[PDB]
């Protein structure tokens, strides 16, 4: 089997202002990065996304997606399941929360059916238990027979749910050249075999041909320049500058992805202040001896380290300042990695 | 892996007092109990259950399940599916019906775990729209994490399951049915071959769910060796019995033998055949009458020329021929022993025999 393209968007939300926070989502949505570019997917990943954020990155998805084209959505953190609907929980989600106020995979499905993939894979790793406070009843508007929708939950319904578990044993099954179906059915398995008993994949599935994440992508179409030009300028990463101070002091000023919207900035001779404030880059985060410290997946083997994680937030251009204890110095560096995107205008 | 027993439990509804009448039910159900049996299934075959009779046989069949038994549930008929639970049709449901009419899987599903099972596996044959008639939504109690049930629908939700022809699902099922692989696997090989079909195309695509965490199939052997499994395999030798074929002599010198022949567990044929005319006789006819009014039988599906005639799955060729054939559906109706007359009329001469034939298939348990 072949494919137009290959598209995956990882949305992994962590710090909730208004429920309990997770520590998983971080480790787990950079290794799947990982793996599902070692199989030639463009990757989309995504830390701590309010509501108005995960419905702009879910359109942005969707601009990337054609008729053949193989979609994938990943999800960690809060969720629920009501009425057969898989619900994702936001960062700016209050407690308590209704429909309103998270997103509906269904819904996104239904938007990739009318973008006509040729593959839907939604893997879901998040609880499966019912929100009480969610009043809702889903308006019923029957979905296309695609035959080509398959999801891996995590857990089974109305059961609970380092790596966390589930990327634990994707991991090790993932760039199998296997149909999607078999691999997760696989997993599904070694789970069953691991004594550490009580968690259960579910795996629901309408896929009718034999295709694997490891399908070839096909030759180049000829609105398909929009959408590779669209890409190419997803993950763009500034420059490593030199600046010269008036006393005669060089420090170079160099950055690092960490995922789509979080970008590592490190300085060596010299410290970095008056960033956005749309941003919200507490100063008493920034500028760590180790880059661990910052809250980091990045770790010493891979001077002066900040984290600006919410590359998302970013409506103009990344200016701020160097500081050197005593001088100052702005630097402009564009639009980082998918702040390039205005995703905001959707 | 191993079963302790490997049970199924399989209802067909077409007869529909109240909605449009089915088909593929019949040829699906009867079909897919020869393979089960082949995979040394005990297998109880139900065609037509009301309300009652459908909730009585599943709360049963919950019942034979023991730690590491295989359970297979297959239901063929009219269905829906509300809210993410599906429901069953009885053939007695009112017009429009309710969940309170019908048998809901959510809820099936709930009480096979609680009998510790090895395998559950659930094949739902019929449609899965929403019904608008349905003011009320069932929330059930937290799925226990048994990580051995799968799923296997017909169709996807919100859509429609299409069809001496086999529904679509059946037509590429009982190809590989018998074949020596994972449920899991096995299911998705059928939803391949669906999808290579030019019919099912945008209309017809298998569903499958599934949390079967461990390696097990259909053609797994039996092991285990119980006083409780022999009770259940007491039980279900009693369940096909079939009356050994008679001979009647009437006074007249005309011998007629009287033939039985089992359908589905509930369903029995019955056939007349003159075997000796005295020259004298020329023109002679034999004919069942009187039979028992639960049974409630058409007497213009009665006396037929042809099995075919009655309803019957089995053609001429699948019986003795050149004899009269009478269908009796509803065995699991018969409180009392089956008692019916046979007449002769000979060129016109009648004559009568009162027949006893014990209780036959499935009315030999009571229920
Ligand atoms: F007919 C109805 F009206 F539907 C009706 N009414 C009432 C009950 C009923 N019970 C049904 C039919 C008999 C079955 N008894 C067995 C026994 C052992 C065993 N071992 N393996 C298998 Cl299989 N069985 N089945 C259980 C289901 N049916």
């Amino acid at each position: 089997m072949l494919a137009k393209d290959k598209v995956a968007l990882l949305i992994g939300n962590m710090n909730y202002r208004e429920h309990p926070k997770l520590k998983a989502p971080l480790v787990d949505v950079y290794e799947l990065t990982n793996l599902l570019r070692q199989l030639d997917f463009k990757v989309v990943s995504l830390l701590d996304l309010t509501e108005y954020e995960m419905r702009n990155a879910v359109d942005e998805f969707l601009l990337l997606l054609d008729k053949g084209v193989y979609g994938l959505l990943y999800y960690a953190g809060h969720g629920y399941e009501n009425f057969g609907n898989s619900f994702m929980v936001p960062v700016d989600a209050p407690n308590p929360y209704r429909s309103e106020n998270c997103l509906c995979v269904q819904n996104i499905l239904k938007l990739m059916q009318e973008k006509e993939t040729g593959l839907n894979v939604f893997l879901l790793d998040m609880c499966r238990k019912r929100n009480d406070y969610d009043d809702t009843i889903p308006i019923l508007d029957a979905l296309k027979v695609t035959a080509n929708i398959v999801f891996g939950y995590a857990t089974c319904q109305g059961a609970e749910a380092a790596n966390g578990i589930f990327m634990k044993f994707l991991k090790d099954r993932l760039l199998e050249d296997k149909k999607i179906t078999v691999l997760l059915d696989e997993v599904a398995e070694d789970m069953g075999k691991c004594h550490l008993g009580k968690q259960a994949l579910e795996i629901r599935s309408s896929l009718s041909e034999k295709r694997a994440l490891t399908d070839p992508i096909q030759g180049t179409e000829y609105e398909s320049l929009v959408r590779n030009l669209q890409w190419a300028k997803a993950h763009e990463l500034p420059e490593s500058m030199c600046l010269k101070f008036k006393c005669g002091v060089q420090i170079q000023l160099g950055f690092a992805a960490e995922f789509s919207n979080v970008m590592i900035i490190y300085t060596k001779i010299a410290y970095v202040t008056d960033f956005p404030l749309d941003l919200d880059i507490d100063p008493k985060d920034a500028n760590k001896g180790t880059p661990e410290e910052t809250g980091s997946y990045l770790v010493s083997k891979d001077c002066l380290y900040t984290r600006l994680s919410s590359l998302q937030k970013l409506k103009e251009e990344l200016v701020f300042t160097v500081c050197l204890s005593e001088d100052k110095q702005e630097v402009n560096v564009g639009k980082p990695l998918i702040a390039k995107l205005d995703m905001h205008r959707h």
